[PDB]
């Protein structure tokens, strides 16, 4: 079911500020290392006027290494599999929502998702494509409602030095029943290894590895 | 161009908790008196599965009488007219996103609207139907960045009591150069006049009237 | 009990950005017309290094006037009286905490103050002093617990042009069984009607009027 | 200066929900370890109607594990030492505000805190003394104005099981220059080991270590 290597296409449509896109994106991952690469495209809006790095994080916790110890909410979750919804609620007013509902064929992850952006300040840092990565992060995972909630304190490395925040709440849904985990978490770090001028064209990748802190 | 009397044409894609559907309406409103009123109907997704009140201020503030001392962003941006953006964060963490892109040929307004919604609690009283009407409110309107911007304390009236509270904040985008106004506020009143059993066919009023505060 | 003229005295102690200080007050207002004036002097603490407008609201909404078709929590709960508790929430991050018991004895209420105030920007509007004046504001009243909650959008007008946005929430308390109001507003106003260079002497004004919207 | 073992005495002194009280304390850490004890006892406002736990992360991150990669604010800042304000929000609306400065003579560290809590429900885990713990968590920490601020997502386990959310602000400031650091994280965990029935009677420990993410 959930292989050593496994495959994802994605198709990604939304809106940011009014501007209707479409991108898709084939990559490869390593679901019990917890790392995966994925070459996007832009299909439809190009270029974007907006700031890529609020797009990448929404481009599957399948991808995230989880010990012995922690159950795995997600790789027991297929092949029916699950969906999650994100808000993204940043500090200058701005807000996105998000939703992804993974499929599993074969080998094969299919990504549908949605984006929508509004409220960002038009001389802000996302408008204005001021920003250079996201930091890496720790998502606090704790089941609510007998389904699985991450919050994460999220922060853009800015152009010009300083950081720009940002809080995301994810819902994890389950197509059937599965274990649920004890309180956890989730380390991240996504990097965007290459992209052409406008972004039309860009390679990502993602590392991610549960634990139960401190220790 | 905005006569005493003008008609509406709107359709709504969405999308809440996953669940998609499309809405079609035609109203008609009177732009100086600040009132109207719109017939909805369902096209896709029905029944909805969630309460429909959190759509009803989706489905134009041309409808809201604005006195002489208070320039009129809205009326004065027309022909050319204007598009909106909207958050919605509930107390309980359920978020939506929302935007109407509205353009005028002759007498009729035409609304293109999306609305998104995520991570509603499924015992919560959106997902659950449970709300009974919005409660009148009061928007606060100040210009920041050269565009008008609107926050609202909203709360949704609750079957057996109760209320559930909503902070709304609009951004509001001219397509041309309009004179801004200072500070004031919108008083609003919206009801559902009658609807089927499942909301698949809906009659909503809107009464809406700008002021400066005491006095 | 409360008359058409009453009289207060107060007493606040305080902390922002670690500055501690203590303002007194002697006043006098009209419970059933919505109106008061208050003289402030600061006796420890003087010059105060922050913007004075962040502390005028917590200087008792027995002044307001409330119509008959609303119940009146507030002169309803004397001779006992009631206290409330307030957060302020502002746009940059910056949070006060206040709190105030009121008693009434003969025809003087006194008010024992707290006021704290963290994590304002050192080069914000607050610290480097930049307010005008609070603009006028619609607080919006509802029943939750048994007590009174009250949530508002307020504004700084800035010089230079602008808005500083602050989101209060204030909970109130009668200290005896009273009858309980159903959802309603209570418009307010709040002027500095004149000072001296630091602060140290100030004469502050209130206007509030309860209402129950659109109508 | 910042010496292997280093003795701990502090003053709180706080209001919350109108409880006002004094709680002072003694203890002891290891800086460079990351580790301190302190035994905790109430001297004025016993037995405290609140849950404890609210309490606990008031009672200094001279006492994390920094690696030589990261520059560490804490100790440089010594002998003059620092400061630090923090928000506490809580997902029911409840609100904390806190204080401590943080001064050392010989071995011994003095804090003066203050701690203001309002807005929380009657009948919520707070106010009911439901909370067994709070998770481990890990702080975001980041220069911003040229002080440091640390971000947390905490969260208490409640009795009978589920989580009780707080998001964390807080601002750090040195009272002299130091060499600031890139952005970074600090894992926490905190634990009472032992108390009275009324909790007039606390030993509390931490531990936190610095570290740089993934990695
Ligand atoms: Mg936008
Ligand atoms: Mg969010
Ligand atoms: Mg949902
Ligand atoms: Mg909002
Ligand atoms: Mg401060
Ligand atoms: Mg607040
Ligand atoms: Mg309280
Ligand atoms: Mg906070």
């Amino acid at each position: 079911v959930i292989k050593s290597d496994m495959k994802i296409k994605l198709r990604m449509e939304g809106t940011v500020n009014g501007h209707k896109f479409v991108i898709e994106g084939e990559g490869e991952g390593k679901p019990y290392e917890g790392t995966q690469t994925m070459n996007l495209k832009v299909k439809e809006g190009a270029p974007l006027p907006f700031a890529y790095d609020i797009l990448t994080t929404v481009f599957n916790r399948v991808f995230a290494k989880y010990p012995k110890h922690i159950p795995d909410y997600f790789k027991q979750s297929f092949p029916e599999g699950y969906s999650w919804e994100r808000s993204m609620t940043f500090e200058d007013g701005g807000i996105c929502t998000a939703r992804n509902d993974i499929t599993l064929e074969g080998d094969c992850f299919f990504y549908e998702i949605r984006f929508d952006g509004v409220n960002f300040p038009p001389n802000g840092p996302v408008m204005q494509k001021k920003t250079l990565k996201w930091e890496p992060s720790t998502e606090k995972m704790y089941v609510r409602d007998g389904v699985l909630t991450g919050d994460i304190n999220m922060a853009l490395l800015l152009e010009g030095g300083g950081h720009y925040r940002c809080d995301f709440k994810t819902t994890y849904k389950a197509k059937k029943g599965v274990q649920l985990p004890d309180y956890h978490f989730v380390d991240h770090c996504i990097e965007i290894l290459s992209h052409d001028k406008d972004y039309n064209n860009v390679k990502l990748y993602e590392h991610a590895v549960a634990h139960s802190g401190l220790p």
